[PDB]
């Protein structure tokens, strides 16, 4: 319950009384004034002398709170209606049904977590610049990491063009009724590319943890790998099954839907087509999340020294995968949208902005080789 739902209950409200408007009763003669709208009341015919005591639209973040709403206009029987003292513009009138941080929690947090994808998308390029061919000591473990980096790459920089082209991040208080091109940027112009663009790289960006997985599992259980033929298969399942079904979910929208930026509604629940495949993704790697923490700590009963060792692993391995995911997968969702929608997923954005970081830090700053790669290359240049 925001400003957003008062942008959409006033939509539909320019709706009704547009059409009303249009076929409203006609009078006889002009000693009536004519029918207009003015952003803040559908102003339909009326007779001079007198106001007209009627309700301020229902629309208000407040009619809801109050039956009592008057605004009233006085059409000069010699002419038009009323304008303030001595000014030129149309006289309103706002006395009875006007008006804590009720949502400055939004765009706090959403400095929160720009912050962060700022600092991911800084750190994960300087890892993979390491990985290119400077190091050049790449095997396919090295390959399918740097091409995993891509993901966080794409994802982050779709974000950042999601919050920009919206510009939405400082009309957030538009007290004022310019609500015009607001709803005329939601026309299927950008909106609806940019939204899916955001997207197929969210999508792409959990499938290619997906991958990884498979790739760690292949490597320890089924003890073959019959060629490149693998990796072909593995990098043609990374940025090709995600484009698989969310085409689909466009020629679902762009026919099936008019006017309005869809945002995860028709009334008949049309959100699985893009989501029910990352949650099956999210299971898979969860699953092989466990197999391999079972795979460690049983290699590891060799020679009380185990977990306080087994931790330094398997935070290791969190951020590796996406088993950090799940739990906002468990706490979000909900069966409907809504400004708790917003505010909610905007916390897993910021929880989540972080671990583009922590891969980055994690798989190629802190190992035993990529210190050893500086370390012996000081030692040729001076
Ligand atoms: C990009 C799709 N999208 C396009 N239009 C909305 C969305 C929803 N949307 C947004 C952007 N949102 C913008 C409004 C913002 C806001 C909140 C409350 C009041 C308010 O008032 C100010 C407000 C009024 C009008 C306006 F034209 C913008 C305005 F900002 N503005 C909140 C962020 N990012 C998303 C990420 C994931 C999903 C998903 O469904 O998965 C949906 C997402």
């Amino acid at each position: 319950v925001s400003l957003w739902e008062t942008v959409q209950k006033w939509r539909e409200y320019r709706r009704q009384c547009q059409r009303s408007l249009t076929e409203d009763p006609p009078p006889a003669t002009d000693l009536f004034c004519n029918r207009t709208f003015d952003e803040y009341a559908c102003w339909p015919d009326g007779e001079p002398g007198s106001f007209v005591n009627v309700s301020c639209p229902w629309y208000l973040p407040w009619a809801s709170s109050v039956p009592q709403g008057h605004v009233y206009r006085f059409c000069t029987a010699e002419g038009l209606w009323l304008q303030k003292d001595n000014s030129s513009l149309p006289w309103r009138d706002l006395s009875e049904c006007e008006e804590s941080s009720p949502e400055e929690q939004l765009l706090f947090l959403y400095y929160i977590y720009t912050v962060g994808y700022a600092l991911s998308f800084s750190a994960l390029v300087i890892a993979s610049a390491i990985l290119l061919g400077f190091r050049h000591l790449h095997c396919t473990r090295n390959y399918i990491h740097l091409n995993l980096f891509a993901s966080f790459i794409l994802r982050a920089l779709s974000v950042f063009i999601k919050d920009a082209a919206l510009k939405w991040m400082y009309s957030t208080r538009a007290q004022q009724h310019e609500w015009d091109g607001l709803l005329r940027y939601q026309d299927s112009l950008s909106c609806r590319l940019v939204f899916l663009l955001m997207q197929y790289c969210v999508a792409a960006n959990y499938y290619w943890l997906l991958v990884e997985g498979v790739y760690l599992y292949t490597l320890l259980a089924f003890s073959v790998a019959s060629e490149q033929w693998i990796f072909r298969l593995y990098v043609s399942i990374g940025w090709g099954v995600p484009l698989l079904f969310v085409v689909p979910w466009g020629i679902v929208k762009y026919l099936a839907e008019d006017e309005g930026c869809w945002t995860r509604n028709s009334n008949m629940n049309y959100w699985l087509i893009i989501r029910l495949p990352i949650l099956f993704a999210i299971g898979v790697n969860f699953l092989i999340f466990v197999r391999v923490i079972c795979i460690v700590v049983s290699k590891l009963k060799a020679n009380t020294d185990i977990q306080c060792r087994l931790a330094k692993s398997t935070l290791t391995l969190i951020p590796l995968l996406g088993t950090h995911e799940v739990i906002f997968a468990f706490v979000m969702d909900e069966h409907a949208r809504g400004t708790l929608r917003f505010i909610k997923l905007f916390t897993e954005l910021s929880f989540t902005s972080f671990q583009g970081l922590m891969v980055a830090i994690l798989y190629c700053f802190v190992n035993n080789e990529v210190q050893l790669e500086f370390r012996k290359s000081w030692e040729r240049w001076r």
